[PDB]
This record gives C-alpha cells, sequence and structure tokens, in this order.
C-alpha cells in the first residue's frame, strides 16, 4: 500500500537533529504507528524521484538488527521515510538515563550492530556511513537495531557535521576511505556508551576516579587524527572488551580489524554465551514497561 501525506496524522515529535526532524504518527488507512522522518530539501522533481526510488530498497533491508521499512514519498520541500517506531528510542538517549551502559549490555549491542553491518555489506553491498548511538535504535521486546544508513547515493549528495565526530582518521583526512570507517565509528560508540561521555579528549586520572570547556572544532579533528586512539579505563573491564575496541580503534584502516574478524573475537564469543535480559535492563532504566 502506499503512503501519502494527508493519511498520516502527527502524534508527537520523537526528536530532531541535523537536517532531520522525526515525528511519531499514526497511519490512518493501516491503524499503523509509524516513525516519519522528514528531510527538508530545496532540490528538483528530477532529483526526487531518484531518491524515492533508491529508497525503494529499503523494502528489501528486512533483518532483526535493521530498522523495518514502509515507505517513502516527497510532500512539499520535505522527503519522508516512513519507519518502524522503536519504543526504546536511540542509545544516544537511553545513555543519558543511564550514566554507564554495563558492558554485558554492550556485549549485545555490538553484536547487533556488526550483525547489521553485515547483513547491509552482504546482502546489499551498502555501508553505514554513519554509526552512532543516536542511529541505534532499541525497543521493549529487547531488539538492537541500525537505521539512518547510506542507501540513497543521491540523497548522501544531497545532505552533503557537529561539534563531536564519529569519523575515522581516513574518512576526515580526504576520500581514501570505505567499509572500514563503520568499524571506527563502531568502536569510538561503544566507549563513550561504556565511559559515560564522549570520549575525546581522554579523561585525566582525577576524571576516572569520579566515575568509577568544549573542545574547538579544529582541536577535536587534530586530536582524532594525530593522537594516539582512545583506550577504555583498565581494571573497570575485562581484558576482552578491551582487546575488542582497540580493535577498532586502529587508526591504519586495513589493519584496523574487519566484520570478519569482530564476529569471532573472545569479546563477541563471550557475549554470545551470556544470558542478558536486555528487554528487562533497557525498562528498568528508562522507566517502560
Ligand atoms: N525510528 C525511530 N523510532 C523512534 N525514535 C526515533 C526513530 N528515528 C529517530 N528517532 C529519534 O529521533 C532523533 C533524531 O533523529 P535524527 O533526525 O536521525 O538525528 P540524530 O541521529 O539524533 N543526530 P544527527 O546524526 O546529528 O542527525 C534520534 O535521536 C532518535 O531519538
Ligand atoms: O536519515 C539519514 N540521516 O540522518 C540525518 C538526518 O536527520 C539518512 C542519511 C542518508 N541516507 C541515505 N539513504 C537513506 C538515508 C538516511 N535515512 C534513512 C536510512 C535508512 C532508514 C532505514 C529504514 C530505517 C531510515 C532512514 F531515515
Ligand atoms: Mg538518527
Amino acid at each position: 500500500m502506499e503512503l501519502k501525506d494527508d493519511d498520516f496524522e502527527k502524534i508527537s515529535e520523537l526528536g530532531a537533529g541535523n537536517g532531520g526532524v522525526v515525528f511519531k504518527v499514526s497511519h490512518k488507512p493501516s491503524g499503523l504507528v509509524m516513525a516519519r522522518k522528514l528531510i527538508h530539501l530545496e532540490i528538483k522533481p528530477a532529483i526526487r524521484n531518484q531518491i524515492i526510488r533508491e529508497l525503494q530498497v529499503l523494502h528489501e533491508c528486512n533483518s532483526p538488527y535493521i530498522v523495518g521499512f514502509y515507505g517513502a514519498f516527497y510532500s512539499d520541500g520535505e522527503i519522508s521515510i516512513c519507519m518502524e517506531h522503536m519504543d526504546g528510542g536511540s542509545l544516544d538517549q537511553v545513555l543519558k538515563k543511564a550514566g554507564r551502559i554495563p558492558e554485558q549490555i554492550l556485549g549485545k549491542v555490538s553484536i547487533a550492530v556488526i550483525k547489521g553491518l553485515t547483513y547491509l555489506r552482504e546482502k546489499h553491498k551498502i555501508m553505514h556511513r554513519d554509526v552512532k548511538p543516536s542511529n541505534i535504535l532499541v525497543n521493549s521486546r529487547g531488539e538492537i537495531k541500525l537505521c539512518d544508513f547510506g542507501v540513497s547515493g543521491q540523497l548522501i549528495d544531497s545532505m552533503a557535521v557537529g561539534t563531536r565526530s564519529y569519523m575515522s582518521p581516513e574518512r576526515l583526512q580526504g576520500t581514501h576511505y570505505s567499509v572500514q570507517s563503520d568499524i571506527w565509528s563502531m568502536g569510538l560508540s561503544l566507549v563513550e556508551m561504556a565511559v559515560g561521555r564522549y570520549p575525546i579528549p581522554p579523561p585525566d586520572a582525577k576524571e576516572l576516579e569520579l566515575m568509577f570547556p568544549p573542545m574547538a572544532i579544529f582541536e577535536l579533528l587534530d586530536y582524532i587524527v594525530n593522537e594516539p586512539p582512545p583506550k577504555l579505563p583498565s581494571g573497570v573491564f575485562s581484558l576482552e572488551f578491551q582487546d575488542f575496541v582497540n580493535k577498532c580503534l586502529i587508526k591504519n584502516p586495513a589493519e584496523r580489524a574487519d566484520l570478519k574478524q569482530l564476529m569471532v573475537h573472545a569479546f563477541i564469543k563471550r557475549s554470545d554465551a551470556e544470558e542478558v535480559d536486555f528487554a528487562g535492563w533497557l525498562c528498568s532504566t528508562i522507566g517502560l514497561n
């Protein structure tokens, strides 16, 4: 069934960020509750049809680790992507209320991100391009899914930053990047969620004891690019987890681990075995179920 602007009714606003605003909406004809992302674009009707056309592959992006797609269309200077509503929100939100996310939980998250990337790569030859906590969504059934990945080449073009980057050193330095760059983003996202704040610059020994001005644009980019990468602090995290992120955060992208390797890493094998009530933990910390 086709989706269009007049068949929807706004319920509330889920949030917004840099180029997009997303609403919790009701699709009257079906009764379904959806998340409707609007992207304001001043663009000609030709490239619009290409964006809509390119977004149609979302209909075949079906995975427990990928946010579901309902449909896409254009309204009035807005492109609409309608998707599964995740009632847990994004991980940056849960991080706020949580303060820190337990390592065992991050184990489950890691599994989901890896399987999601792998799915998009193996089944669709798509790289994420934008892995970070707000693009990892969760729900009360304890599912962890990716969204906001680069299916439409043209949409990317029509949008081409913030005061904190999850971009790899190679992507910051030029055009010489690819799927490896997503690994870095994941690594950086996992520290931070683990620690309780964007891990650049790294905390002083005093800042560590407490847990257990904002940096200027160039100073932050220059750090990412030229300073040793961030590490999990010792003692408070398993050696396994430490190695896992160290492998994700190698500056040289060819030496950096790939999805293949990460999938059979000690930390993952260990997390696979662990029985974790994610649904329960999520609802307790953000007060839902
Ligand atoms: N499908 C969804 N279900 C529930 N909540 C959502 C969904 N999609 C987006 N959100 C919420 O909407 C917020 C903003 O989304 P978005 O417009 O993509 O920007 P962002 O990823 O948060 N930051 P940015 O990368 O700078 O644009 C997210 O932080 C989520 O909290
Ligand atoms: O939204 C995005 N950036 O976020 C910043 C805009 O606030 C982007 C960017 C480039 N893209 C290129 N193609 C799609 C998108 C795309 N959006 C998007 C992608 C996949 C889904 C899957 C159905 C769930 C939903 C989406 F909304
Ligand atoms: Mg997002």
